[PDB]
């Protein structure tokens, strides 16, 4: 199972570590990407774990988006966790490098409650933009489930620690 992780909440844990790696240990039954509505996994937490799968979750994504057509900001789908995970869930947090509505970070977060439990990234985080401590406290504040949170980066995972309320 999870190891490591620090209880943050009743439900939501937190860990530095790489969510590739953390996948390829655990084998979770369900690993969160970072997507964006085009399922186009170029950098970030979506191109490390598309990178981990050989490139099998970009095929399979292009597949989805020629049937389904993009995703909603918001929004989300499952597909195959590939070699990492039993599912992935593919969850589109607002980007704000691409100026769109900080406000949907709690129904993209909302999407996290479908799932007894996940391994996830902090959403709308890194590339995506937006403040990772107010991502944390989103997260706190929507979640449900139980979710087991990797960030990256130790000295965020330090700094959200530190300033957790
Ligand atoms: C977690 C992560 C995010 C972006 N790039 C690389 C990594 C490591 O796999």
């Amino acid at each position: 199972s999870f190891s490591g992780y620090l209880k943050l909440t009743d439900n939501v844990y937190i860990k530095n570590a790489d969510i590739v790696e953390e996948a390829k240990k655990v084998k979770p039954t369900v690993v969160v990407n970072a997507a964006n509505v085009y399922l186009k996994h170029g950098g970030g937490v979506a191109g490390a774990l598309n990178k981990a799968t050989n490139n099998a979750m970009q095929v399979e994504s292009d597949d989805y988006i020629a049937t389904n057509g993009p995703l909603k900001v918001g929004g989300s789908c499952v597909l195959s966790g590939h070699n990492l995970a039993k599912h992935c869930l593919h969850v589109v947090g607002p980007n704000v490098n691409k100026g769109e509505d900080i406000q949907l970070l709690k129904s993209a977060y909302e999407n996290f409650n479908q799932h007894e439990v996940l391994l996830a990234p902090l959403l709308s985080a890194g590339i995506f933009g937006a403040d990772p401590i107010h991502s944390l406290r989103v997260c706190v504040d929507t979640v449900r489930t139980n979710v087991y949170l990797a960030v990256f980066d130790k000295n965020l995972y330090d700094k959200l620690v530190s300033s957790f309320l």
